[PDB]
């Protein structure tokens, strides 16, 4: 069995290797990549996002969101406060402002303890899950918003025709923003790209040991586990990884810096944080291997986690027993 103790692997592709994205997905895991949970990959040098960042100070972020914490710095939610809008030019002057903007620091490992430290203590401001691509068109390779449909891949494998679009989204950060635990929508995959930039430090559970995370989560947010028997769908609960090795949770880190992506893997549980204002790129796509992982997703039903138009199609496919329940918390 390849990668047998789930390690994070770092891929380098050829300009060859970079043409047919399918293909590559299927390498990656045919090296053991998915036991990790998340992958990156490292572009070739002959390869560009598109040709200058110079130009995106006037999109528009509508609902900045200001996220509140609760509870201590190693086991914590958070809620999001939405704000008024405001440019990307205006947020970028914020992230930089003597509020927000990040901490002298040693090293990536200096500014990770700061985070674990003090997150709790501040409300940073986070642009995310913005409709739009900073991808040129006429890039032609590993480009988000050019990638086979989830629905077409659907209909490829199983042979039913569903409605429903895929498109991608982008994320504005500052210092200490964060992405909760989780998996995505129906145990998808995810791909993410960092255009520009300050990092973005990533946890990841290995799939097979996903029901590790969610039993400890249901321990320590006992009164959220008691709402909902999926409540990591609501993204809101943070775990250390101090907490994590404690409770000998198995995990592993990684630190994505601009210009790399990097690839979560189905039901590979997911968290982290941004170092300082940056902008990232990501999409939701599926495989053959997905499938399966799709018809087993859990699923939240209590209401809170509240999705996109295309998720009905899915679980109306995939999971029809569980239809009715599901499209109730829709409604
Ligand atoms: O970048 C973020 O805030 C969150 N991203 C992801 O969870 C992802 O790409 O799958
Ligand atoms: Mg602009
Ligand atoms: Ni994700
Ligand atoms: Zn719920």
């Amino acid at each position: 069995a390849q990668n047998p103790n789930c390690n994070i692997m770092i891929f380098h592709p050829t300009k060859e290797e970079f043409n047919d994205f399918d293909k590559y997905i299927a390498y990656m895991e045919s090296q053991g990549a998915h036991r990790a949970g998340l992958a990156k990959i490292i572009p070739p040098k002959e390869w560009k996002a598109r040709e200058t960042y110079d130009n995106i100070s006037e999109i528009l972020i509508a609902t900045p969101l200001q996220q509140v914490a609760s509870g201590r710095a190693g086991v914590f939610t958070q809620y999001h406060k939405k704000k008024k809008a405001m440019t990307v030019g205006e947020y970028r002057h914020l992230a930089n402002s003597k509020k927000y903007q990040t901490p002298p620091h040693q090293n990536f490992e200096d500014l990770e303890r700061k985070y674990w430290k003090n997150r709790i203590y501040n409300s940073p401001i986070y642009g995310a899950d913005i409709s739009g691509s900073l991808f040129d068109e006429n890039t032609k390779q590993w480009n988000l918003g050019h990638l086979g449909t989830i629905q077409d891949l659907l209909e490829k494998e199983c042979g039913v025709v569903i409605e429903g679009v895929n498109t991608p989204y982008l994320y504005f950060g500052m210092w200490k923003t964060t992405f909760a635990w989780h998996t995505e929508d129906m145990d998808l995959y995810s791909i993410n790209y960092l255009h520009l930039g300050e990092p973005k430090t990533w946890y990841v559970v290995p799939p097979e040991h996903g029901q590790r995370l969610e039993r400890l989560a249901r321990e320590l947010f006992p009164g959220s586990s008691r709402g909902c028997g999926a409540f990591l769908r609501h993204k809101v609960a943070l775990i250390s990884p101090t907490v994590l090795k404690e409770n000998g949770i198995p995990f592993n880190r990684i630190t994505q810096e601009a210009g790399e992506f990097m690839v979560t893997f189905p039901y590979g549980y997911h968290a982290g944080f941004n170092h300082g204002f940056n902008c990232a790129e990501a999409i939701n796509f599926a495989t053959p291997r997905w499938i399966d992982y799709g018809k087993m997703a859990s699923q939240c039903s209590c209401g809170e986690a509240r999705v996109t138009f295309s998720m009905d199609a899915f679980v109306r496919i995939l999971q029809p027993e569980r239809y009715d329940l599901w499209k109730r918390g829709q409604d």
